[PDB]
């Protein structure tokens, strides 16, 4: 038999699966594209958890769903996987205060992610401990070599233009890693774009894009379309793993910016 592991969504789906290798089965609870602030689980969402001999979950109120989810299934473990993330506070708007969930989009966090996870998959499957500390160690260290080409891309920007226009919050660890500012935007946001001639502005994908477009028609700033933050793709989509996330997000970040 194979130890079964399920997690919230995506992105951790794929860290996990990474750990697991070979003697453990990885699935999402969410499928790829899902909404996975207030998710909406089914009955079968519970039963699938049920049958799961781990679950993997962001915290950080990520899932606002998971509290109940998870008092609805019987003796199965559980284990946050943000345990030991240095949290950044959403800096404006009505979650003003509170802790910004999206920290896998720093690729340091990602290390932590990979430590969580490899500690509680050898704390409940112990007799493939080799496996998960030989596979955890191999991932990460993939994860280690990211940090450097994106950083010496996203350096080249120069710090007066490193601006993005944020609604929620889903970039600002990324912002903090490569040195972006960031502007709110619940116009005070098309002062600062004109002022500093920011020349792109993106829109994240849990809300509207028309406010954005409205800052970029406004500034003359383009508009860079949508960044998808909270999902990987399926397995033959564009963006498969964790790694492709993290590599073509600053890829299209770069190239608004000319770089």
């Amino acid at each position: 038999k194979k130890f079964k592991v399920v997690t919230t969504f995506t992105i951790i789906q794929d860290i996990a699966q990474n750990i697991a290798g070979d003697v453990a089965v990885v699935e999402s609870i969410t499928k790829p594209g899902a909404e996975i602030h207030d998710y909406q689980p089914t009955p079968r969402d519970i039963v699938k958890a049920q049958s799961a001999d781990l679950i993997l979950w962001n915290g950080m109120n990520l899932e606002r769903w998971f509290e109940k989810f998870f008092e609805s299934i019987k003796d199965v473990p559980s284990a946050v996987v943000t345990a030991g993330i240095t949290p950044l506070p959403i800096r404006e708007g009505p979650y003003s205060g509170i802790a910004n969930p999206h920290a896998w989009m720093s690729p340091s966090n990602a290390l932590i992610y990979i430590e969580n996870i490899r500690k509680a998959l050898v704390e409940h499957d112990p007799a493939h401990a080799e496996t998960y500390n030989r596979n955890a160690q191999a991932y990460a260290e993939k994860i280690k070599a990211l940090d450097a080409p994106l950083r010496e891309r996203l350096s080249r920007i120069p710090a007066e233009q490193r601006w993005l226009v944020t609604s929620e919050g889903a970039f600002s660890y990324l912002a903090k890693d490569y040195g972006f500012k960031e502007v709110y935007l619940w116009r005070h946001v098309i002062d600062i774009i004109r002022e500093n001639k920011i020349p792109v502005v993106f829109s994240e994908s849990t809300i509207s894009d028309k406010p954005a477009k409205q800052v970029s028609k406004e500034t003359g700033a383009q508009y860079g379309g949508v960044l998808y933050v909270d999902s990987l793709s399926g397995e033959k989509g564009p963006v498969p793993t964790y790694i492709s996330l993290i590599n073509m997000t600053v890829d299209t970040i770069a190239k608004g910016f000319g770089q």
